C-alpha cells in the first residue's frame, strides 16, 4: 500500500522539553540578575544582562518554530509544516551574525575612543556569572532537531562572546596600563562565533537548496537500488531533504518490460526504508524503451 | 522518453542585463555624487551618498545569486542551483530589514538629541537627486525573475526613503519651528517599505517551505489530473517549486489494473505539460488495491 504509519512522534516531545526548559532558566537568571542591578549600581549588569534577552528571544523563536512544525500538511504547503524548523533557525543564526557585527562595531567605537574606565574588579564577578551562566545554557542544548541545533549555536556562541570579556577583564585588571586588549579579544572570539555560525549555515544552506542530506550520499543510493534484480536502468534519481530526518526520494528506473513492474518497485521500497528511514517515494517505473543519446537533462549529476 | 528539451535559457540572459545596467548605473550616481563631496562640503552628501552604495551592494548580490543559478546540477545539489536566486533574494530581503532598524534607531536618536541643525534648503537639491537617481533605479528593475524582483523590492524601499527626507525637507524649510516631522517622516515611510517587504518574503517563505506555487492550484490540479479516462484515485500529489518557473509535481495514481499502464501515465503528462510547463513528473503508477481506511498519511491535504 506504500503507506507506513512512536520513534518520530516521541522527539517533538524531547526538544519541546530542551527548549522550553531552557528559555525558562534564561528568563530566571536574566530576572535574577537585572533585579540584581536596580538594588546595587544602576549601570553594572543591564549591559550583560541585555544579551541575555537576547539569547532568551532567540529560545523562544526556535520554540515558536517548532510549534510550526508541528502543523499538518494543508492544501497550499503540501508536504507540511516542517521546514518552518529550518527558516526559524537560518533566521536566529543570521540574527547571530548581526548581533556579532553590532558588538564588532561597539568594540571599534570603544578603541576610537578611549575615553572611558572601568572598574576591572567587579568587571570580572559580573562576567563569571555570565560565563557561568551560558555554561549552564549551552549544557542543556548539548546536541539532532534542526531548532535545538539552532539553539546551541546561538548559545555556545554566547559562551565565547561571554568569556570575551572575562578573559580581557584579568588582563585589564592585572594591567590597566594596556587598555587596549579588550577590542582585539571582542574581535578574535566574535570570529570563533562566526566560524561556528558558518558550519551550521553550510549545513542548513545545502539543505534549502535540495541538497541530498548528509546522512546519505547519491552514488550509494543508486547502487543500493541498482543492486536489485529487476531493474536494468535508474535515471533522474532526486533525493532531497525536509528539514534534518524527512528524506525524500523520487527515481525513474527502467526495468524487464516482459517483468512485472509493481512487484520490481515493491521490492526497490522494501531495500530502501531497510537502509534507512524514508518520508516519501515515488519511482516512476519507466520502460525498457528510453531515448539514451538524449537523456542528457537526466544522464547523471555531473559533479 | 519523458524528457523535453529557447524560451527559458534567454531569461537567464535578459535578467543578466536588466541588473548589470542597473548596477552600473547606480555604480556611475554614487561616483559622480560622491566627487561632488570632496570639491565642496565635505558632509553634504556622503550620508545620502552611502545608501547608493548599499543599493549597488544588493545589486550585485542578486546577479551573483544569477551566476549561481546557472550552475549545473551536481551529486550533491541534485535539482541544480536554482534555489541559490531565492536565497539571495531573501538574504537581500533581510537585509533591507536591518538596514531600515538602522534607520529608525538612527531617527530615534536625532529625537532624543534634538541637538542637531542642518540648513533646510542644500538639503532638499540633495535630496531631490537622490529621489531623481532612486525614480531611475526603479524605474529599470521595473518587473518576474526572483533575483530580479528581489532588487526591484530593494530599490523602491530606497525610494520611499529617499522622499523621506524630501517630504521632511521641505516642512522643515518651510516652518523651523517645528524640527520634529524629520523622524516621523522616517517612521511612517520604514514603516512602507517594511509593508512592501512583507509581500516579497511572505512569496518566498512559500517557495521555500515546499508550498504549491501562488501560479497553480492543487485542487485545479487533482481535477486536471482526475479528468483522464484511466485513472480511478490519485492519492498524495505533491507540487512544490524552485525558484519562480520551474515548477515540479509527483503524484501517485491508482489506475484501471487490467489496462496498460504507461499509456495511462503517458496521458497524464500530455494533459498536465498542456495546462503548464513542468520541470520533472514521477507519477508512481500505483494499483487498484489500496489500504483506503489506512491512507490517512495520503488521505487529502486537510485545510
Ligand atoms: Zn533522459
Ligand atoms: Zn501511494
Ligand atoms: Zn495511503
Amino acid at each position: 500500500h506504500c503507506h507506513s504509519g512512536e520513534k518520530g512522534a516521541n522527539e517533538y516531545a524531547y526538544a519541546k522539553w530542551k527548549l522550553c526548559s531552557a528559555s525558562a532558566i534564561c528568563f530566571i537568571f536574566m530576572i535574577a540578575e537585572v533585579v540584581g542591578g536596580h538594588i546595587a549600581g544602576s549601570l553594572a549588569v543591564v549591559t550583560d544582562a541585555a544579551h541575555l534577552l537576547i539569547n532568551l528571544t532567540s529560545f523562544l523563536l526556535s520554540l515558536f518554530s517548532l510549534w510550526l512544525s508541528s502543523k499538518p500538511p494543508s492544501k497550499r504547503l503540501t508536504f507540511g509544516w516542517h521546514r518552518a524548523e529550518i527558516l526559524g533557525a537560518l533566521l536566529s543564526i543570521l540574527c547571530i551574525w548581526v548581533v556579532t557585527g553590532v558588538l564588532v562595531y561597539l568594540a571599534c567605537e570603544r578603541l576610537l575612543y578611549p575615553d572611558y574606565q572601568i572598574q576591572a574588579t567587579v568587571m570580572i564577578i559580573v562576567s563569571s556569572c555570565a560565563v557561568a551562566a551560558n555554561i549552564v545554557l549551552t549544557v542543556v542544548l548539548h546536541q539532532a532537531n534542526a531548532s535545538v541545533r539552532a539553539a546551541f549555536v546561538h548559545a555556545l556562541g554566547n559562551l565565547f562572546q561571554s568569556i570575551s570579556v572575562l578573559i580581557s577583564a584579568l588582563i585589564i585588571y592585572f594591567k590597566p596600563e594596556y587598555k587596549i586588549a579588550d577590542p582585539i579579544c571582542t574581535f578574535i572570539f566574535s570570529i570563533l562565533v562566526l566560524a561556528s555560525t558558518i558550519t551550521i549555515l553550510k549545513d542548513f544552506s545545502i539543505l534549502l537548496m535540495e541538497g541530498v542530506p548528509k546522512s546519505l550520499n547519491y552514488s550509494g543510493v543508486k547502487e543500493l537500488i541498482l543492486a536489485v534484480d529487476g531493474v536494468l536502468s535508474v535515471h533522474s534519481l532526486h533525493i532531497w531533504s525536509l528539514t534534518m530526518n524527512q528524506v525524500i526520494l523520487s527515481a525513474h528506473v527502467a526495468t524487464a518490460a516482459s517483468r512485472d513492474s509493481q512487484v520490481v518497485r515493491r521490492e526497490i521500497a522494501k531495500a530502501l526504508s531497510k537502509s534507512f528511514t524514508m518520508h516519501s517515494l515515488t519511482i516512476q517505473m519507466e520502460s525498457p524503451v528510453d531515448q539514451d543519446p538524449d537523456c542528457l537533462f537526466c544522464e547523471d549529476p555531473c559533479d
